[PDB]
């Protein structure tokens, strides 16, 4: 109900398809989409295309479950190329990166929003975000909340090609012709690069005080009403 | 004395106020920059910009005439660990050539806004000197390890162009344009921008020499090359190297 | 037999000499490499240059002492690394597979225009050392890697300009003129330096699951489904096992 599926030679499309939210991430679409990369090995496929319907890619999120969709990418042997049709923010981006590949519509945007919520992001977003847009973009990202265009991501290695939902199926047919193992070893190894990372005792206090914090209030206040937040800093 | 200090919205600047010298580093100077981050949080501040006189942001290190030069390098690590440990982000606004110690110093901020004008160099080899381990990560992380290479292994300058191609400049800016985004910054979640501060930094830059490091480290330091480097720079000639 | 050696200034130049198998690798060649940059040092050189003969820097492994050979390469690199030499590479043209290994063992690289990078193993079927991987994900930025090492995908010289892999576009020529400056410098500096860069976590162990992995790869049916493809002028069709 939450997304399609099908397949083309070897290669299996998921579609997000919860347009009306902007593809936001909630229970049924993470549940569904976690099912759907598990069981994409059942048959011939070689390959995964993830994309979302309509305007956005995915705009966030609507832990456990979610981690266990990350941990079912990470762990599937098969390389998921992600058509970035649209803008990926939030979990959006985190669902993004955890993609092997991306092919990335001239018009989307990653961003983290978090240093405008108030919020703080696991060791991995962090790491990830910054082995993908080079650490001092990171730096902007994460503490500024600067989005990354489609073409500065492209720059970066963030966004492998511009182009389309096509475009991607295109390259995701010739890598399901790739051998098979080869892929497994290199997405292994590249996984394993450090950015699955457990947070420090430091990292775990700061992101407790972060979420525990008035100033998440203040931020869903000030965003509701559409007025500049008057954060404490507590 | 060497230092500026004013404060508009929340921000606050730090200015190096040494620009005869081209704002290079010695006791003094990084002692009271030390003070100046760590108060800086005092008042209603949320975020520094830091910057320099004249021509240069910093040209490096002197110590000529510094009473206590064989304390400038312990005073040095006092003040990259006053900066990793602040609260607040710190935006440099490098207005010119940030050399050696300035280059340390650039790359202990937070985010970058870098004139038209600036450069970046590590001249270790030109001098016959080493870096200390974070030095040489960080700038990997900033320029990409395959530029890290060529600015260690041949002093190569980075300019304010390629410096925003890799990300070392977040921006190409002069010192308003710092200041207005550090305003912006100063407006975001204070304790979201902590923890991702904290996290950044604790991306393993921040690593103790290896034996073979420490090894390599003081024999650089211990040679006479390096002695040969200054007296070089001093009678206006290339300096001819032994490897010892 | 299979190198050339000159020096001039304080620059040393090896070149590979097997341009009718566009340089690629064997047993003889890695050897003779090896002592050529063990031995660099014997003389007044200070900074050394690596190159290729004729069109191609280096296409990748031969052997057509060949169950001796992976021992040899290791050999090779660890020289490479252990020498307080910078060797500027002048990648004159493709580097591919052991080539691209080669390329990236260099300290600095300086790219002809028509050369490019290449990992071709998700079309043979094979496996790299984890060095491999970490490397050329500094050298390109990790989401290049990925295209790279999942997809095959060449690097041009212009992409490699642009993320470090390539510290300049140029010719052997230039390449020698830059080694001869940097010979003028520091050599413990940048002893120091090079020795703390490669000292970069770069240089890691396989992991358990990434050794079972490369185990399969190297003994899959796969890997001669390529060779026989190849030589039939087909596409393979792999079994993933
Ligand atoms: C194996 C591949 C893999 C599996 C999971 C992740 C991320 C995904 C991200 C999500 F997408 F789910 F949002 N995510 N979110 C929260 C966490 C998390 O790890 N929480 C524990 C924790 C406690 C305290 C603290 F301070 C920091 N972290 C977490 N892991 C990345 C890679
Ligand atoms: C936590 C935040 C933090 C604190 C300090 C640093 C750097 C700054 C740099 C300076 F800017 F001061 F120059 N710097 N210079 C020298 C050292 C140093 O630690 N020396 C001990 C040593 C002995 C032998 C050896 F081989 C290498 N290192 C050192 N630490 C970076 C981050
Ligand atoms: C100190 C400087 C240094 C020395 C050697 C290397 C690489 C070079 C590369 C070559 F260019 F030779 F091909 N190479 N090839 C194979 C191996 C290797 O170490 N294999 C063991 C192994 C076990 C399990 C597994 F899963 C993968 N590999 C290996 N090391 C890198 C740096």
């Amino acid at each position: 109900h939450m997304i399609g599926i099908t397949q083309a030679e070897a290669v299996l499309t998921i579609e997000l398809q919860r347009p009306e939210r902007r593809n936001a991430l909630n229970s049924q679409l993470v549940e569904e989409l976690t099912q759907a990369i598990r069981k994409a090995g059942d048959g011939s496929a070689r390959a995964i295309v993830l994309t979302g319907q309509g305007t956005a890619f995915c705009a966030g999120a609507d832990p456990d479950r979610l981690i266990e969709l990350h941990k079912a990418m990470d762990a599937s042997p098969m390389p998921v190329v992600g058509a970035i049709n649209g803008p990926a923010i939030g979990a959006g981006l985190q669902l993004a990166m955890q993609c092997d590949l991306r092919v990335v519509a001239p018009d989307a945007f990653f961003q983290f929003p978090t240093s405008k919520y108030g919020l703080a992001l696991d060791n991995w977003s962090i790491r990830r975000l910054s082995s993908l847009v080079g650490h001092g973009r990171a730096r902007a990202m994460l503490l500024s909340a600067e989005k990354l265009t489609a073409e500065i991501a492209l720059h970066t290695g963030m966004a492998n090609r511009i182009g389309t939902l096509a475009d991607a199926q295109a390259w995701a047919a010739e890598i399901a012709r790739l051998a098979p193992l080869a892929i497994q070893h290199a997405k292994r190894v590249l996984n394993d690069d450090g950015a699955i990372e457990e947070a420090w005792p430091a990292h775990k206090e700061l992101f407790d005080k972060a979420w525990g914090s008035q100033d998440v209030i203040e931020a869903q206040v000030a965003r509701m009403e559409k007025r500049p937040p008057k954060f404490q800093g507590a």
